[PDB]
This record gives C-alpha cells, structure tokens and sequence, in this order.
C-alpha cells in the first residue's frame, strides 16, 4: 500500500507529506536530474563514437539530444530507483509548467517505472489542494515536455555558434547568452542615449499667490503657481526640446532665460493676479488588479528594494512553505475563494463601504491555460493573517512576511471600491507692464480613497513622479477673483537626460517587448549581472564596456540576433510549439537549417543560424570591435575606450617625440559610467 511522490525540493517534500500522511513517501530530486552533456567526460562510452556527443544534440537525426545523468545527480537516481523497488504506484508532483513537466519526463525516462504513474499538479500547497490533485492527475503532457526541449537545444545551439565568435573578436571566457544579450541591447540603448543627450536651459516663474484678501475662507488662503503664456505665446517647458536642446518643430513657444524671465517678475512686482478661470472635474480611480509575476516583481523592487532575483526566492519559500500561490504566473485572475476571501478582509479591516459594488475579476488571457491558473495571492480558502504570519516568519525571515504583507495588500486592495476625487485647473491673468501674462496652477483632490488605503503603487526612483494618494490642495476660486502676489520667484531650469533602467523598470520592458517570460525575468536580469555586462549604481543598471563591444559587434554583423522584435517572435513561437500548433521538430529545423517558416526577414528565413553565423569573420576586426567612439577633443583627435585583457583603458592618437601615430593611454575602472565620461573628464585622466 505504499505510494512514492517526487518533488523538486526538500521543504516542498516535507510541506507535502504533512498533508498526504501515511502510506505516502514523499522524496526530493533537487530540480533536474539530467542535461545535455558539459564536459567530454559527461559523454558514455556508447556515445563516444559519435562526433556530435559532445555537442549532445544531432542535427542530422531531427536534433536527437543527449541526455546523460549529470554525476552531481547520480546519487539521487540511485535512491530514487532505491525506493521505486519498493512502491505500488508513483506519484511525480514537480510544478505545472513546462520546466516542472520537463522534470517529471525525465523522471519517468531515467526511472523507467513498472507501476501505476499518477501526475499530480497544483498551484498552491495546502491540504484541499494537495488532496485533490491527487485524486485527480493529469495525463503527461508531451507539448510542454517538447517546448522546454526545444529551448534547452535551441540554447546549446546558439551557444555552439554564437560563442566562438565572442573569443575571438571580443574576450575568451564570454559567454553567449541570446535573450541576455538582448536585454543587455536594451540597457546599452539607454546609456548611448544618455551620452548623446544635450541639455536646453529655459527659465519661468513660480509665485506664492494668497487669496484670502479676496476670500477671507479660501482654504488654503495661499498656493503656488507658473507663469504659462506671455503675450498670447507659450512659455518652454522641458517638453519643447528634443534630445539635442533644439525646440521640437511643433507649434509656436517663448524660450525665456534669467534676464528674460526677472524682467517680467519686476514688471508684475506691485500688481495683483486675477482668477480668469477654474475648473473641476472628478475622477475615478480603479484598482491595481492581483500580483502577477513581472508586476510583483515591480513592486517589490519599487517598494521593499528587493532585486528581482532576491524576490523570487523569496516567493519561492512562501510557495514552498504554503502561504501563497505559483509566482510564476502571467494571470492576474482570483478564483471565487479568493475573491470572496479578499473582499471579506477588506469589509473587515477597512469597511462596508470600502468594499467594490460586486465582486471584481481580472480575467486576462494567460499564454496558457496549463502553466498558469491564477494571479499571485495568499494560499487557502481563507488567506493566513498578516500578524501570524508574521509571527512564524520573524527574525531571519523577515523578508518573507514582507513579500506575504505586500501579496495580501494587493490582493485586498484588489476588491476593494474605487478612488473618488476632483481634479483643479487654474488660470491666473496678470500685466506685466506692456505683455499680458497668464499663470496657471493645477490640483488634486482624493475624496474618497477606496482601495488607496490598502495599497499604493511606488514609483520608479529614477523616472520620478506623482503618487497615486497625492494630492494638491487648491482654494475654491471663482472667475474675476484678485489674488495678491506673495513672492515671485525667476525659476531655471533644464532639460535631463532619459532615465536609466531600475530592475523594475527593465522588468516592465522585457514584458511590454514580449522578450520576458514569468519563468525569465529574474534568471535574464541576474545573469547579465553576474557575467559582468551590467552593475548597479544605486538602484541604477549601468552597462560596462565590455557590454558596449559584445553589443556593438552583435548590432554591426548579426543584427537579427539582437533584434527585439525577432527575439519576441521566438519567445512566441516557442510558446505555440507548447500549446501544440507548432512542431518541436520544424521548428529547430527552420532556425538553425534555415526555412520559409517564420516572421520576414527572421533567422530562420535568412538562412538559418548555421549559414548566418559562419560567415568570413576575418572581416570583422577584434581591434575596432573592442574600440568604442566617445568623442573628438579639442583638437579633432577621437578619443575612444579600448576594451583590453587588463580591462578598460582610455585612448587617443597624439603627436610623439618625432610625431603621429602616437597612442596616449590612461586606465579606467567602474567609478566613471559611460555618460559621466566627458571629455572635460577624458582631458583630466590624460594628464594626471
């Protein structure tokens, strides 16, 4: 009478024998049990004869992998098969995605059972849950198992071909990494765009007006307002000037500058301003719907400063350990528990009237429907209490309950009513001796902050911005109201260059370009880190120049293979190839043979990875690969940065002792990020 379960992990395997009890043997298989060969002595004697075994995949026999038992791993196996010996049935309750079925496949091809198999799967581990999925299993399904292959071979292709080239025209010991280098493109983009920006100075008014004269129970009595038009012409704003300074060719504005600008406050310097017109109008917020794995992912890096890697296995335990649903999800639907759930605790905690007219669902349509089952919220019927979880997940696990507390506040909030407030326009008129001028203001109210008590997106740290509970507050004027000028300020200003990336934010882009995946975001955003390509500055990304030489020779001669919309056309295919309405096989076929299958001008219908790879790369020059164009000095001299074995250095041509050409040198580190290096700042290295 005896069942044996396998898991991936050993917290998932005691979480699951406390609920399945006695006559049940729950063992773990740390993740993945076998892999395509990583070292010669990975292949088996069998196989030694054949000249693709290393590699591990045969491309003349419609990509047949080599799967071998990685010696890590075989250990496990024995047990396994140890413990198969012994049992009536067995039970495989990896995860439902395609990874966790990849993972039973291999189980079943490594174990080669002689018993009943049952395939238990599930999206939150408690005891109901845990009960039913093994009551009722799922029948293996082989389109996943086939679309988590398809990118295991795809990536040991890419890897075969794409390498090479990187030791030879970059640095030995880089390894290629085909959606990695995308989103390291993405980062790199910014960073050019941040060191080809220029600034455009424009300067306006900023005056405290006070209303109480006029309206002795205007509240606030005082407020503060910019000057928007002179003499029927509009004042720049940042806005007006593109990424060179120049004004954008639009409609018709003023730039002012300093003198400009305090002419006009000294010529308005005795007058008072007059209401010429307000406005409300009311708004209507709805709320953020549940967590899902790239918006959770978001937050917690906005709100809690966890890095996307630090979340998911912070998620990961809550999982494992029963307190909340799969975190790796692209749904953001509740089932009826958890909506009822939700809109009980927020009937609870914040009120009958801070609860949503009916019950609300965020049914959006998931890549599918075998993978993902529902949004990122609290586990069990009726979600555990943030105090007791906060008391089984104190001191070391700090972290923990702080991921539980923002899952449930979200998950509440997500019932709860809307955000109700108004929403202020003004427009100030005044003389400023000759040019009528006009000043204008803008406010918010919140009325009624419904699901804004229970939760508040944070916002990006380096784009800034308003929150959604900000509020500012405005006097109710009227039209012919006279305000008098408390103070007036000239105000500069300048144009800023495009922010970079935080995690959150590349998160958000890998999502809104279709690269990332829920299983991928936190593995590409780690991977690009640790390999060197991107650091942290603050909670900034910032490319090194490695990033900048491996980038710029992937863009100048295999530009398909960086191309975001390419990438994101593969991610989708591969995801067709999973819900079975394209072939493992054709697919392979058509990308690396190359085919008429695909989107236009892809890989696949350009000849193929093979033939686009293999082109004469002694064309390519490792010289000028790892050379790159900042500026020209004072002189006319390009002075570039040389990507060296000793790193990064600082180099111009100059004229020697008896003339050019002369290298003049000096070392570089990470304390300087690319658009910090100005030429005032090459100069300065130069000569001391």
């Amino acid at each position: 009478g005896r069942r044996l379960v396998i898991v991936e992990s050993p917290t998932k395997a005691r979480k699951l024998a406390s609920y399945l009890g006695s006559g049940y043997i729950v063992e773990s298989s740390r993740g993945h049990i076998r892999d395509l060969p990583r070292a010669a002595s990975d292949v088996p004697a069998k196989y030694k004869s054949q000249p693709w075994a290393r590699l591990g995949v045969n491309v003349d026999a419609d990509f047949e992998p080599l799967y071998i038992i990685s010696p890590e791993k075989r250990s496990t196996v024995s047990e396994l098969r140890g413990l198969l010996k012994d049992v009536d049935e067995l039970y495989l309750a990896t995860d439902g995605d395609r990874e966790g079925e990849a993972i039973a496949w291999h189980l079943l091809e490594t174990l080669k059972p002689r018993i009943p198999v049952k395939r238990m799967v599930f999206h939150e581990i408690t005891e109901p849950a845990i009960r039913a999925a093994a009551e009722h299993p799922r029948d293996l399904d082989i389109d996943l198992v086939d679309a988590q292959e398809t990118r295991r071979i795809l990536d040991r292709l890419y890897g075969y071909e794409v390498s090479p080239v990187l030791w030879k025209k970059v640095a030995p010991k880089l390894s290629a990494g085909r959606v990695q280098s995308v989103a390291t493109r993405i980062i790199v983009a910014r960073e050019r765009d941040r060191m080809a920006f220029r600034s455009a100075a424009y300067w306006d008014i900023l005056a405290k007006l006070d209303a109480s004269v006029s309206d002795p129970d205007a509240a606030p009595p005082t407020f503060s307002a910019r000057l928007t038009a002179v003499a029927g012409r509009r004042v720049a704003t940042g806005r007006d000037f593109d990424s060179l300074g120049t004004l954008r060719k639009g409609d018709e504005v003023i730039v002012l500058d300093e003198g400009s600008a305090t002419a006009l406050a000294a010529g308005l310097d005795g007058t008072q301003l007059t209401v010429a017109s307000a406005e409300e109008k009311p708004y209507a917020r709805r709320p953020y719907p549940p967590f899902m794995t790239s918006t959770l992912q978001q937050e917690a890096s906005r709100k809690l400063r966890f890095s996307a890697e630090r979340t998911m296995s912070i998620a990961q335990r809550l999982y494992e350990n029963g307190y909340i649903t799969y975190m790796r999800t692209d749904s953001t639907t509740l089932s009826e528990s958890a909506i009822n759930a939700a809109r009980t605790q927020a009937r609870q905690l914040y009120g009958d009237e801070y609860v949503a007219p009916a019950p609300r669902q965020y049914t959006r349509k998931v890549k599918n429907a075998q993978e993902a089952h529902e949004a990122i919220r609290p586990a069990g019927e009726t979600f555990a209490t943030p105090d007791a979880v906060r008391r089984e997940l104190d001191g070391p696990n700090i972290d923990d309950f702080r991921l539980y507390e923002l899952i449930w506040q979200r998950t509440v909030a997500s019932q709860m009513a809307d955000a109700r407030g108004m929403t202020l326009s003004l427009r100030i008129t005044g003389m400023s001796g000759h040019q009528e001028v006009v000043f204008s203001a803008t406010g918010r109210t919140l009325t009624f902050p419904g699901f804004l008590k229970a939760y508040v997106e944070t916002v990006d740290e380096l784009v800034g911005g308003e929150a959604d509970d900000a509020e500012r507050r405005l006097p109710h004027l009227t039209p012919g109201q006279r305000l008098d000028i408390v103070e007036l300020t000239p105000d500069g200003h300048a144009t800023n260059p495009p922010a970079r990336y935080t995690e959150a934010s590349l998160v958000k882009a890998l999502e809104e370009l279709g690269i990332g995946r829920p299983s991928t975001y936190s593995s590409i955003i780690k991977t690009i880190q640790d390999r060197g390509y991107v650091h942290k500055k603050g909670s900034a990304l910032v490319p090194s120049w490695v990033a900048f030489a491996v980038t710029g020779l992937l863009e100048q001669h295999f530009g398909r293979l960086v191309d975001y919309d390419f990438t994101a056309a593969m991610e989708d295919e591969l995801d067709e190839i999973a819900a079975g309405n394209e072939r493992r096989t054709n697919w392979l076929n058509n990308f690396y043979f190359g085919g008429d299958h695909g989107v236009p001008d892809s890989v696949a219908r350009s000849g193929g990875l093979k033939k686009l790879v293999g082109i004469n790369l002694e064309g390519i020059d490792a010289r000028e690969v790892n050379s790159i164009k900042l500026f020209d000095d004072t002189h006319g001299r390009p002075i570039y940065v040389r990507v060296g074995k000793n790193g990064p250095y600082l180099e111009r041509l100059v004229a020697g002792d008896t003339g050019e050409p002369t290298p003049q040198r000096a070392n570089l580190s990470d304390s300087i990020t690319p658009d910090e290096l100005t030429l005032q700042v090459a100069e300065e290295l130069f000569a001391t």
